[PDB]
């Protein structure tokens, strides 16, 4: 507990509750005024105070009722799919059965049509063929009492029950009807003027053969076409449209599709009925790729009885299939082909006849449309990395190829003007034959370059996912595992193919000697024959939250997003593991604030000790305010298009229910904990059973590592955020009203923080005059020039003093926040703001890891990244694994995989990944080389220290001469200088002039200097300088420095005279320290809020 307050938090009367009861679950001290009561349900009743308690009661009543139902009537309980089904069904949601190849649908189904046919309500479940029909009526009779009316139709009906059923469809208070597809697409009238409470539906792509089917359901289900027509028209204009929220229907239900869900009838559903009607995309798998490091015939014949039964083979082409089918034959392998008997061959491998089948890549990847049992593929083997290759000569080169050349070369620049025979004709005139290979090789970063072949072979992830996938399947609870077996001797395309296998799949392909073959074989078959086993079933569902789309737009790009539920406020996703489901959405932004009216700007004090008082958000999307208090126009441009996060917070309770464990996954410091204390203590009197876990690399393996440190909220760290929300504004308050009654504005002061760099500014144009000191640049005969104190006339410079001594250079160590700001708002004509909202979006996307850090540390995964692309690259032997630091708050910025920024654009362009742009790249490229500068050996040099005598004066230059042996330097560069005998040198040239000893400020020497100095923290760097450009207090000029402006000259002076002692350095180090020993719980909460107060009333009064 916080002692803090929300302001439309309570379960019940749904507003305002402490953060200490709402923990515990209880209502406010409203509705529930007893401590700790029995009983909730009981008291409230007993008090005349219950309200909305009553939904969240009767629903666990009616469930567990339902679990009750399924016991008794079925086997064993539910099913962690069914476990999330069954919660929607209670609130009477309609939805997608998300799950894999036959979890229990058809079962799932008729225990719900049984348990509402008990309440008395009817429904009907449709499948395709008439032979399931039966069987749902056969498994039905025999089951339910004699109570319900169970009716049944098809095709090939009897001669009377035929008409048996259809008068007591038109007539006859039924229950349950079980007919086929068939009937819904030809009795489409008797069904639309009917009603159902709920609708089962099996082959949803059976369904959806016509738009006279969804039509039909929407009216299955309590709708009337005259509704369907206006929701008809929206989705035809091109955006959403709403329900008329007094209209109350059934409860539809489909299954997974095979196909895409192609149209505009679908779309339907999810204006309608809140729900997708969404495919099964199952990336879930367990496979482990191992590769041989050639081509050898007895080799694989080493691996194929090791495998024995259960194997797949794919060769580049029919070619060097048929020759493998022939080797095989002799040695008296069952092994057959696909080349020739697609169908026949194909069923006997599926039987145990055949115990290995030989494939093609578009022959067999093409020809897997049937079936694909994945309980019979064990193992696959590539005998050739699957590729496409293409000949480089005169013509037959593609298009792509030529255009990328002459794109950086100048010829087809014209509006990038493509054509088939023109651009053989720029070849011949301009590039020779070796010409255009050494172009072709310097450009195309990622692929292979085949200059024996002349051949371009690029890799082909899509085709080996396809083919690997098929021995990884989630079977009746378990998921099973397949081994991948690659057979490629060039290095250039094994490296390749690896590398975008851990960019998309994120799966290691592992060397042959790093690989137990009879040890992976039998957690193969033992995983298998578990498969198949009497399986208890553990799957459960899952909600993740995050505070960023941009994370959760990432998130499902390794997860498997199947479907999209759009509950109110916002989008929740859901994929499928082995886990079993799980969901994850985000709350875009903050969710409480303090409020702006009440209190001390938005804080109460009872009992002694202060309490915040928090409210829901609420951002405009036309003029963009932002503000707490509940109103429904925005009180800056008077538009209802508001967005208010109280619609998130109730919408998040919703999904609470359905879900069993829930994990919060924000920003892993103060504001993202802030944030992750709001939702938790919001659904506690929800959910008991929520978590909390902290990313870092948002990746499958970022992921797995961040569950592996699960814990609870660390109230230090919202005790943290809370201290430093009430700083800024208690006194950004005051000190902005100090400027209301004297240079009139009203919202000025950003705070303190912000204030004394100002201070800085001011007193940087003071000191920068004072330091105009006279200096000449020297330029020298044979050697490099170099300045000193100007007006001097020789023209020679004499060598007095020479010594020369072999150091070797460590390189710098990764970037931090004031490291990856400034080196690269320097080498980058960018601003702090923009390199840390590009950084944001390279960490929010898997790219680079936490990009809000002050250590250096380098954990070993960082360092093993750093060392497979040295061995990539083909220096493996230049690596040197730095630890960096022992204290590691965080980890330092650095890239999360193993390729460089060259081998991203490559990846963009061939079609792979997106969502990139150039100014992206250079702060990809700017972190990828100084980490990988970080993680590589020392230079060992050879610098000279010269002492020369120049017009009386000596002076001393050391300089770098020689590298003796390289290292590090391949990434960030290092500059050599020329020799210096021991002679005497002459001036060419001067150039008089008179720099500054004392310079001025830039975007970059201003986070450089609070970092020194210890003002602000690594979230609030970026934010303080760009502030001082917002409200107008600091302006650029031609070398775009950090000058004072006229405004901001006379605000910080009028500070200097009358408050002084708050805008302080010595003073404002002193809150940040003290501050940050209460984020680690060493200085008290409640002590530091007194000290910010007490020094608050002294200055409301002057
Ligand atoms: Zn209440
Ligand atoms: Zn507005």
């Amino acid at each position: 507990a916080v002692n803090s307050k929300y302001h439309h938090s309570c379960i019940n009367c749904g507003g305002l509750n402490t953060d200490e009861r709402n923990e515990r679950g209880l209502p406010c001290e409203v509705c529930l005024p007893e401590d700790s009561p029995s009983d909730i349900y009981r008291a409230l009743l007993e008090r005349k105070t219950l309200k909305e308690y009553r939904f969240y009661h009767e629903f666990w009543n009616e469930y567990e009722d339902f679990r009750s139902f399924f016991k008794k009537k079925f086997g064993k309980d539910l099913t962690g799919y069914q476990r999330l089904w069954a919660k929607r069904i209670v609130q009477g949601k309609s939805f997608t059965m998300v799950a894999p190849t036959g979890v229990g649908k058809t079962t799932f189904g008729m225990m719900t049509a049984l348990w509402l046919a008990r309440k008395g309500k009817k429904s009907a479940l449709v499948f395709p063929t008439v032979t399931l029909v039966k069987q749902t009526l056969e498994r039905l009779q025999k089951l339910a009492d004699e109570k319900v009316k169970i009716f049944g139709f098809y095709s090939s009906m009897k001669k009377e029950e035929k008409e048996k059923f259809e008068k007591s469809f038109e007539e006859d208070d039924y229950h349950i009807l079980v007919f086929s597809t068939q009937f819904v697409s030809k009795n489409r009238e008797k069904l639309s003027q009917k009603r159902f409470d709920f609708v089962f539906v099996d082959d949803v792509d059976a369904v959806l053969k016509a738009s006279r089917n969804i039509d039909t359901l929407l009216m299955m289900v309590g709708i009337p076409e005259e509704i369907i027509r206006k929701a008809f028209s929206t989705i035809k204009q091109g955006k959403i449209y709403e329900r008329p929220k007094n209209l109350k229907p059934g409860i539809l239900v489909v299954s997974s599709a095979t196909a895409k869900p192609r149209g505009i009838r679908p779309l339907l559903f999810r204006d309608l009925l809140n729900f997708t009607v969404g495919r099964l995309v199952s990336v879930a798998r367990n496979i482990t790729h191992v590769r041989i490091s050639s081509r050898s015939k007895e080799k694989l014949v080493e691996l194929l009885e090791i495998f024995r039964d259960g194997i797949l083979i794919f060769a580049q082409t029919e070619e060097e299939g048929k020759e493998l089918y022939e080797y095989l034959k002799r040695f008296k392998f069952n092994v057959g082909e696909t080349w020739s008997e697609f169908e026949k061959n194909f069923e006997d491998f599926k039987v145990g006849k055949i115990n290995i089948l030989i494939g093609v890549q578009a022959y067999y990847g093409k020809l897997t449309r049937g079936v694909d049992l994945p309980e019979r593929i064990k193992y696959v083997i590539f005998w050739g990395t699957p590729s496409m290759r293409f000949s480089l000569e005169l013509d037959k080169a593609p298009r792509f190829v030529l255009a990328r050349v002459l794109k950086e070369m100048g010829l087809i620049k014209a509006q990038e003007n493509p054509d088939v025979e023109e651009l053989r004709k720029i070849a011949k005139e301009h590039l020779t034959q070796k010409e255009f290979v050494e172009k072709v090789k310097e450009m195309f970063r990622g692929v292979v370059v085949k200059d024996e072949d002349l051949e371009l072979i690029i890799p082909d992830v899509y085709t080996y996912i396809q083919a690997s996938g098929r021995s990884s399947r989630i079977l009746n609870g378990v998921l099973v595992k397949g081994v991948s077996v690659i057979f490629e001797e060039d290095e250039e395309i094994f490296e390749s193919l690896k590398t975008r296998l851990l960019l998309i799949a994120e799966e290691e392909i592992i060397e042959e000697a790093e690989a137990n073959w009879k040890e992976l074989v039998h957690e193969v078959e033992e995983s298998r024959r578990r498969s198949e086993r009497e399986l208890t079933d553990t799957s459960r569902s899952l909600l993740i939250i995050v505070e960023s789309p941009t994370k959760a737009e990432t998130l499902s790009r390794f997860l498997g997003r199947a479907s999209s539920r759009k509950e109110r406020n916002i989008i929740v996703h859901e994929a499928v593991t082995g886990e079993g489901v799980i969901l994850f959405t985000a709350t875009r932004g903050h969710v409480y604030d303090l409020v702006t009216k009440g209190g001390i700007h938005g804080v109460e004090e009872e009992n002694g000790k202060f309490v915040p008082v928090y409210n829901s958000l609420k951002r405009c999307r036309d003029c963009g305010y932002q503000f707490t208090e509940d109103r429904d126009e925005c009180p800056v441009c008077s538009s209802k298009n508001i967005d208010d996060k109280t619609e998130t917070l109730r919408a998040l309770r919703e999904i609470s229910l359905e879900a069993d464990e829930i994990l919060v996954a924000t920003d892993p410091d103060v504001e993202g904990e802030k944030i992750s204390w709001d939702v938790t203590q919001y659904l506690l009197p929800s959910t008991r059973s929520l978590r909390r876990i902290e990313m870092h690399e948002i990746t499958r393996y970022g992921f797995k590592k961040a569950r592996e440190s699960v814990r609870f909220v660390d109230f230090n760290l919202v005790k943290a955020q809370i201290v430093r929300r009430v700083q800024d504004r208690w006194i950004g308050f005051e000190l902005s009203g100090k400027l209301q009654k004297r240079f009139g504005r009203s919202n000025l002061s950003a705070g303190r923080v912000q204030s004394t760099v100002l201070g800085w500014i001011v007193e940087r144009e003071e000191e920068y005059k004072k330091s105009e000191k006279d200096f000449t640049l020297l330029v020298l005969e044979n050697g490099v020039n170099l300045e000193v104190e100007g007006k001097i006339a020789d023209d020679v410079v004499t060598v007095v003093e020479l010594q020369e001594a072999e150091e070797e250079k460590n390189p710098l160590p990764p970037y931090t926040t004031s490291s990856a700001l400034s080196e690269i708002s320097q080498k980058l004509r960018l601003g702090v703001q923009e390199v840390m909202d590009i950084l944001q979006d390279l960490f929010e996307k898997g790219f680079i890891t936490y990009h809000r850090t002050d250590s250096t540390r380098i954990s070993l995964e960082g360092q093993n990244v750093a060392r497979t692309y040295l061995r990539k690259i083909g220096k493996e032997d230049i690596f040197m694994g730095r630890s960096w630091s022992t204290e590691g708050a965080h980890e330092a910025i650095r890239p999360v995989k193993p390729i460089d920024a060259r081998e991203l654009e490559e990846m963009i362009e061939e079609g792979l990944i997106a969502d990139l742009t150039k100014k992206h790249l250079r702060v990809y490229e700017l972190i990828f080389n100084r980490f990988l500068a970080s993680q590589s050996a020392a230079v060992k040099v050879k610098k000279q220290i010269v002492t020369v005598d120049v017009d009386g004066k000596r002076m001393g230059i050391e300089q770098i001469v020689e590298i003796l042996r390289d290292g590090w330097n391949l990434f960030v560069p290092l500059t050599v200088s020329p020799r210096f005998e021991h002679r005497t040198y002459k001036i060419k040239e001067k150039k008089f002039y008179k720099k500054h000893t004392v310079p001025l400020f830039t975007q970059a020497s201003i986070v450089e200097e609070m970092k020194k100095r210890g003002i602000g923290r690594p979230s609030t760097y970026a934010k303080i300088v760009e502030v001082l450009f917002r409200r107008g207090y600091v302006y650029e000029d031609k070398y775009k420095r950090v000058r004072p402006t006229r405004f901001g000259v006379m605000v910080y002076s009028y500070l200097k005279e009358r408050y002084e002692k708050y805008v302080t350095e010595e003073t404002t180090r002193r809150l940040e320290e003290i501050m940050d020993k209460v984020e680690r719980g060493e200085e008290d909460y409640q002590a530091t809020l007194r000290l910010l107060y007490e020094e608050i009333k002294s200055l409301m009064e002057e």
